[PDB]
């Protein structure tokens, strides 16, 4: 059974979230879009192995959109990790499992690093260091010209899987569409340079499991490699690109629980 | 000027080969498909900035289809590297910078490795360490349906740019097409296996530069970039996927020219 509902915290944000079954604390942290429904099986996949799993909609977008300006402009990896611990705190979660891709990756390595008490382990999936001129030249564009490009974007190139993320639903693609124009400003300047993945020292012996799209083209994530093993830092790839809890749900759940159980 | 011509040596094979310009060796190291005119812009373009460039067909291939069985069966990185020693020592090159792709990358660095005072510097591009299945699986179809699929597979998957595959013309196109069977039955099983990169010691320190395709799907050469990373070596991108020297000469051409100035 999936609680479905709201929590408000004291940074001003009211955050849509979801959460189903019983255990130790796994967080799933989206992806730039902010969308929690593309977690939707997962949550339930994961929580049949005996795990309490949250999700929730990221500040200013989707049904967290009720938060101040600061919340989702010039977003940093560090603004994020703070703010998904004052969900946290709100939900009475102490230590968790957290997921996240693109700056939900760089949103968990923060959380690992800032908060290791809260963070029995983290797995982030290509975290972004490098400013993309394609993306961050979007956010000049009108707000309906951003939504119409991104949106195809996702659906014919980099979605890993476009039947899978077609049939998220006519609901979840009009909560996207109103997320592209919020994610283009705020996020692909500011999200690189804050990318907590430059002291390698400070990665050196965490619990940090850290993948890559196995689709998605070399260069993209290429540096995530280098900087993994530099660490020493357990990588390996999932299938897909961007959105392997939309493409392959299946062996993204079964990644999640293996590498939760592999820390308890 | 180009030399256009043939040379024999003494372990039965008789190599076609080019070379052009004056200056330090570099040596273009072919493909598994073995097919030299691949590098032909490329010749001329390293040539221009002061090098002797050579390159050849590969044994069993192409115009060096004289050779026998052993040269083009069961081959490996050990095999191939004593082949191009050996069309070395009968052009009188002494001294050679080499590239090469995909078994080329396996040659070039068994080459560095076993042949230290022959070889300046290496530049390896997406070498194959692990077996494919769905390649190793074609070597017991039709002579004929391979080189539909093979040809196809390179026209329209991984060229890397489709458009500069079919401008290489008719006649490499035909001389590929006879090339694509013995290639899958000779290459794919043995080559992985012979990589020369288990021993990341014997790498360090080595005069290496690796490349991997940009546009190549993460998963073909993620081991690459570990390994590299691991042994201190050199690695970066080139644009394309496994035939730079192909969709992207002039940047293939300023990279070994660059790459080999380095070194001098
Ligand atoms: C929303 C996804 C879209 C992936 C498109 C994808 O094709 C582009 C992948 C590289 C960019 C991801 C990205 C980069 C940033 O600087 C900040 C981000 O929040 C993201 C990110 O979350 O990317
Ligand atoms: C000729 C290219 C095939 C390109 C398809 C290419 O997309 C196939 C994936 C990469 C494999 C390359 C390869 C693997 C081997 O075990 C032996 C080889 O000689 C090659 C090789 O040279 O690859």
């Amino acid at each position: 059974m999936r609680t479905r509902s709201t929590i408000s915290t004291p940074n001003g944000i009211t955050w849509y979230y979801e959460q189903e079954g019983t255990g130790p604390d796994v967080v799933l942290v989206p992806d730039g879009l902010g969308e929690c429904q593309m977690f939707d099986s997962s949550v339930s996949q994961i929580a049949a192995q005996g795990f309490r799993v949250t999700t929730f909609d990221m500040p200013g977008m989707s049904r967290s959109a009720k938060a101040p300006p600061e919340t989702y402009t010039e977003v940093t990896a560090q603004k994020l990790a703070s703010y998904v611990i004052s969900v946290l705190d709100a939900l009475d979660i102490k230590h968790a499992t957290v997921w996240g891709c693109a700056s939900g990756a760089s949103t968990v390595v923060a959380l690992l690093l800032g908060y290791p008490d809260r963070i029995r382990n983290a797995m982030c999936h290509e975290l972004p260091t490098k400013l993309l001129d394609h993306l961050s030249n979007t956010a000049v564009l009108e707000d309906e010209e951003i939504s119409k490009i991104l949106a195809n974007h996702m659906l014919n190139d980099v979605s890993g899987g476009s039947e899978a993320w077609q049939a998220m639903g006519d609901e979840v693609h009009a909560r996207l569409h109103k997320n592209y124009p919020v994610w283009a400003r705020g996020y692909p300047r500011t999200i690189p340079p804050s990318a907590p993945v430059k002291d390698l020292e400070a990665l050196r012996g965490k619990p940090l499991d850290w993948t890559v799209g196995a689709a998605t083209p070399t260069e993209s994530f290429f540096d995530n490699i280098v900087t993994a093993t530099k660490a020493g830092v357990n990588i390996g790839l999932l299938p897909g690109m961007h959105f392997p809890y939309v493409s392959h749900p299946d062996v993204f759940a079964k990644y999640v629980v293996e590498t939760t159980q592999k820390h308890l």
